[PDB]
Order: structure tokens, then sequence, then C-alpha cells
């Protein structure tokens, strides 16, 4: 049987160069390995290669001393077409439910085929980021994987995930008897990290404004760059990635971790037998953009405005969420309800319908959480688990947070995360 | 006798810059031969043994520099650095001093020369002090007018490192009072800072802050390694003018000279001293704005702190508090401008530059009252809101009164933000 791959970069903007650059790198490894373009579905917002802020138009790098990885990478789903429905339809091999200028390439696999799913962006508590709202909820995701299993159009599925709280997407949801092995960068309650930033041990070329790669991703991308894939098992790769960090989780059928990396990816002429927070990295870019601009320049003026708009939004969202906590529970016992971690083995939330309505009512009074407010998704999760209903949140979210601030990230134009 | 008055108008580890300059200045004068008894040092003693200092007991003013803190006198430290004390020290009036001061004053006569150097930061015709209130140009120049009348000095060189430093003397300091001035910036221009964490000449990596100001450093290095008998003040001016490499890069920021410029023909030996050097004068230095330099330190203090640590949490909080206060002040001032004049013609009134030769303001009594009424509704301007002192100046010149300002400053800015820089505890800049 054939070997497929689904690669997903859940972010947009030059700031998040790293996520697309990872996906590009991933395609290069698979191409070298021998997988056919026709079986590699690429979701990437095509806005980094030819960005105005890119020093080297047409090239993307995933390493300080790297060369290009962008050339020849397919563009199946780009721009606004990267939405969960398309991703879900692409997973379920349903071409009749795509929307946009997509390629039509789907996971039309059979029961002898192996699939390697890769997604990096980003993420929050039971939610992965996408470049076009709404985002991917864990309930919706696992329902699709449950349907795919029922259809029996795959033997094995390795799913690698680079996002904050990435364990929370599967923990208490993904069954272990479905031939789906997961390798997350973080557990339910922890951040993912980013390497190769402007000021670091392995700093990228000085012309670069941004971090060029994520830590967990880069870890496994390097391992599958210079190693025979017939002499290395997924369990080994897990150990390798683990040693790169300063938790790497695995979920689902961990029985599949005994297989080699050749069954999904491919080894070429090799024959060689076997960092900062994601949210905190975005600020490096803005500060540097405003810290590397000529004084009294238009760039400096815009860079400074962008930076003020970012900081203002993060302070706004944090305050609002904190305040709503104090309005629902108390000032000294409200902090705990929001910042709580549920015992390992349970889902993030029981009532997902509630989950979404709470986030939406928060947004209809406060605005949008963007990609920075995903930090507080667990807070909303905990509220739905505490038994808070729309009528009770709506009162609380209107009292703290009466004004939606005039920020570009607080806009609701095609919003409601 | 040769006297000197050094002033470091600021406090906090952020402004390591300013005190490090004053330390360097004392070292030059000491080597040059001036007696401690005739060197009055105003420095808020909070840098040498700060918790954020990687090398306790040492201050540096150069990336490859060694200590300049050792042996520097401490005449006025802590909260005693206020304009009344500075003014009493200038007028040799020990009877009007408040605090744990040394009591050292400018008890000079008509054959004496004095070198006054103050750096911090500064606004439109006002210099920063470490404890509010600040030094207003009107009050400063009145003291220099009083000193001249007493006839207890031959010549006074006054060096100034602050934003809009020209505004302190422009249209106020008379040119026949034997006072020569050398500002770092003219009336409407910022001063700059070199030797920051990420620069051409970056300081030792353990350092978290810029260690020196551009203008100050320029003349300090010149008086470090030259025979002061073979170099005049005009030459030093030309030296410093070349050292500022931002003159052509950015706007304004022209090194300026006010008062009796005739005195610029004297040698630096009359005010300073030249030790074993004998180097007859002959013939990149990258740098950032003063208000911008402060952000380098906060960001760097939050970008180096270990993730999920106490430091990070506090560095992050401090950074949010700074950014929030700066956004607040800017908004409020801009808002009051649209309320007083218009939305499209109110921006020009606030950001105006008066023709060279005129003072910043005509009515100084009004000037202070407008700042105060803005502060009684909005909070304090701290050291960042000195950027809008010219705005208030333009309002006083546009014929705005307290009653009109109080209404406008109450409608824009109804709340005082709960920020540490918005506090009024011993405030009212």
């Amino acid at each position: 049987g054939t070997r497929w791959a689904v690669l997903v970069a859940g972010s947009k903007g030059y700031v998040n160069y790293r996520h697309q650059a990872d996906v590009c790198h991933a395609y290069q490894i698979l191409k070298k390995g021998g997988l056919k373009d026709e079986n590699i579905i690429v979701f990437m917002y095509d806005d980094i290669a030819y960005n105005e802020s890119n020093p080297h138009p047409g090239v993307i790098i995933n390493h300080p001393y790297g060369s290009d990885v962008y050339k020849g990478v397919p563009k199946d789903y780009v721009g606004e077409d990267i939405n969960p429905p398309n991703f879900y339809a692409v997973l379920l091999a349903n071409k009749s439910a795509l929307t946009g200028t997509g390629s039509g390439k789907v996971l039309d696999s059979g029961p002898n085929d192996h699939v390697f799913i890769y997604y990096t962006n980003h993420g929050g508590a039971g939610v992965l980021g996408m470049p076009s709202k709404p985002y991917i909820a864990a309930s919706d995701l696992n329902d699709v994987l449950k349907k795919k299993h029922a259809s029996g159009t795959y033997k094995s599925i390795v799913f690698y995930v680079e996002s904050c709280e990435s364990g929370s997407m599967f923990d208490g949801l993904l069954p272990e008897d479905h031939n789906i092995y997961v390798m997350g960068a973080s557990d339910t309650g922890e951040s993912s990290w980013v390497t190769y930033c402007p000021l670091q041990h392995p700093s990228p070329p000085p012309e670069y404004d941004v971090c060029v790669g994520d830590l967990f991703s880069v870890a496994w991308l390097e391992d599958c760059d210079v190693h025979n894939l017939q002499t290395e098992t997924f369990q080994q790769q897990y150990e390798v990635v683990k040693n790169k960090t300063i938790h790497v989780v695995q979920y689902g059928d961990v029985g599949l971790s005994k297989q080699t990396l050749f069954v999904y990816m491919g080894t070429d002429p090799a024959n060689d037998n076997n960092a900062v927070s994601q949210r905190d990295a975005d600020l490096i870019h803005y500060w540097e953009k405003y810290r590397r601009a000529p004084e009294g320049s238009s760039r400096k003026a815009e860079a400074k405005k962008q930076l003020r708009e970012v900081m203002a939004h993060r302070m706004h969202i944090d305050n609002s969420v904190k305040h709503i906590g104090k309005l629902l529970f108390g000032i000294e016992k409200g902090h705990k309800m929001l910042n709580n971690v549920r015992p390992a083995g349970l889902p993030v939330v029981d009532d997902w319908d509630c989950f979404k309505t709470l986030i939406r009512t928060f947004e209809t009074h406060c605005g949008s959480l963007s990609e920075y407010g995903m930090k507080h998704m667990r807070s909303f999760a905990n509220l739905c688990n505490a038994g808070i209903r729309k009528e009770q949140m709506a009162e609380a979210s209107a009292q703290a947070c009466v004004s939606i601030p005039d920020n570009p990230w607080s806009s609701l134009h095609a919003g409601f995360s």
C-alpha cells in the first residue's frame, strides 16, 4: 500500500514564519524519502515566501545555516481555504465538501495505506490554531478521526503536533484502539518552544527579523534529515526529541511506536544507523522590527504602532478574563478556577457545545482572542466544567469588559474563534 | 580656584547612563588637578550597589571601560537632589539646604572659573530631577542672573545632556554674562545614548542597560586623552559635533552653544585639568533615543529572565506598566489637543517649534499651572511625559488658561490609570 502525508501550518503573518518553514522542511524530507506529491497534501498560508518583510524573496529556511526549503512544495490549500471544514473534508476524502480555490487533493486512502499527519502553529486548551477563524476544536477533530476509523481506510496513522497545550487535543478523547499514534510537543497545560531566534545560541542570519523554527518540530526534522529510516523506530525518535527539550507526550495506539520511520517517511542516501515560548517569540519579532528601524522613519512609526497594538491587546484580554473570573467566583478563589489543570486522563471539557458558546459570548463583549487569547481557552474550559451557562457569562463579560478596544486584533471581521 | 558642579538628574537602574557620566566627569577633573573640596557631586546613589548590577561597587562608562565609581564624592545623594538644593548650592547658600547633605556649596569669588555639567532626561525648557518637582528654565536662568549680579565668578562653562536642552537657554540666557553653554540637543530635538546591549560598541554581556550617553561620552573621551592646554572649547565642540553621527541620520539633534560664546576660545585647562598626556589635538559610535533606551532595558530584562520565574513575572509586569503609561499619556495629550483646538488643526499646535531666538514660553506661571492641572486629572508625566512639555508650552502661548485646560483634561482623561508612574506621591512634575 501507499504512503500519504498531511502537513498543516495553522498560522499566518510574517511573525509565524517558523510554522510554514517547518511544513516546508517536512515536505523536503518526505520528497527525498520517496513519497509522491500526489499523496502529500500541504496546508500552508502562502504569505512568507513573498512577504515584504522577507529579506530573501522566494526562500524559506528552517535552520541558521540552512538553505531553502520552499521550492517545489505543493500548495494544495493556501490563504483563507485553510479552515477546519476543509481539513476535515481532506481527512475524510470528501471532495464534495471543500470550499475555495483548493487543489481537490484529499486523503483518498485504503486499508493498506499508512498516513503521517503533521501540523504546527499555535494552539490552546483543546484547540489548534488555524489561519482563518474558526479554529479546530478537539471534539470536532476526534469525531473526524473516529469516522475515519469506522470507514477503515487506513492501517496506521502517525500524527505529530506542534502547539501549546497539544496534549489537550487528544487526552480523554482519542481512543487507544484505533491505530492512531500521537506525538505532541506539550502536555495539557504546557507551552511549546521556539528556537533559532534573533538573539540565541544558534542565532539565524542577521538579516532575519524572526524566529525561523520551532523546537519540537526542528528536533524531529533534523533527526529525519541525516538518519537511515530503516534503522530507527518512532519510540527512538521520541527519546531523541525528548533530549532536545529543557514534556514530549504521546497518545493513542503507542503500540505503533515500535514501527520504523521508513513505513511513513523515507530514507535517502544516508546509511547512518541511529529556546523561548511561542507567545513570547512573537514579541521578539515586534520589538526587533521596532528596534531595528531607522529613527524617525515610517517603518519605525508603523513598527511602534504594531507593537503598541499587540501589547495593548494582550493586557486587555488578560484583564478581562481575570475580571470575569472575579465576577463569577470571587477575587481570591476566582484565580484558581481559571488557572486549573484537570487530572491526567480526563478531557479538557465535558460539554463542548457550552465551551464554544462561552468563548463566543466572551468575544461578543470583549472582542477576539486572536492567537494570543488561546492561552485562556482552558479558563473557559474550566468555566464550562464549573457549570457556567451563557446567561451567566454574558452578564459577567459585559460588566468587566464593556468596551471592545479599537485594535486590529480585537476586530470581529470574520472572527469568533 | 577651579570649581565644578556635576548633576545626575535621574534615578533607577534604567538610567545607569546618567550617573556613570557624572562619575567619569569627576575622574577627568580629579586627574586634571581639581580639588575634591571644589567639586560638588549630585548623584542618586542607587547604581553602584543595585540588585540588578552584575558587578557591585563598580560603574563603567565604556564597553571596554574599567570602574569610574571609586573615589567620587557624595555631596547630595538620594532625595536631597532637588532644585532648591541645586539652586542653594549654586548661590553658595548653606543656610537654605534640606537633608543629609555634605553642605558643600559654590562658595566662589570673582577670579574663579566653574564647570557645571548636568545630564538626565529633559523636556521643553526643563531638566529632569530625581525627585519632583523639576528644574524649570525660568527658575534656572533667574538663579544665573542672580549669580552674575553678585559677581562671584569670572567664567562659567555649563554642559548639558538632555532632550530639548537648547530650550533651557534659548531666549533666556543673556550673551554677556560670561556663561558659555554646550547642549546635546536644540529646542525640539532628542539626545541619544550609546553603548547599549545590542550595538556597534556593545558593553559586557552581563550588562542589561546602556552605560553612556552619546554627547556626554563624546566630550568625556576627548578630555580623557588630550593635553587640555593644547585644546580649546570651540575645538571640543567640533570634536563632539563629529562624534554625533546621528546629526545627518535623524533630525535636529544639533550640538548647540548658547550664552557668551566668546569664552569658547579658552583652553580646557582653565576649567579642567590635563595630566600625563601631552597629545596635541589633531584633525562609528552607534546610538538610540533616550526614551527609547529605557525600553531596551525593560525588554532585555524580560527577554533574558528564565521562563516561568519570579524575575520574568516582575520584568513582564514592569514592561506592561511602562508601555501602558506611555500609551495613556500620549492619548490624553493628543485628546486634549483635539478638544482645545480641533482634530486636524490641534496636532500642529501641540507639535510646534517656535522660531529660534524666542523662549519656549512667555508666561512661565501659566506653564506650570497647565502641567499641574493636566496631572490632577491624568496622572504624572514622570520622565516620559517630558516629551509633551512643549505641547503645554504651546498651549500657554496659544492663550489657554487653567479653567479651559481643566475642562479639557477632565473630559479626555477621567480616570488616572492605576500605574506606578501615574502615582502622585510626592509628584506634580
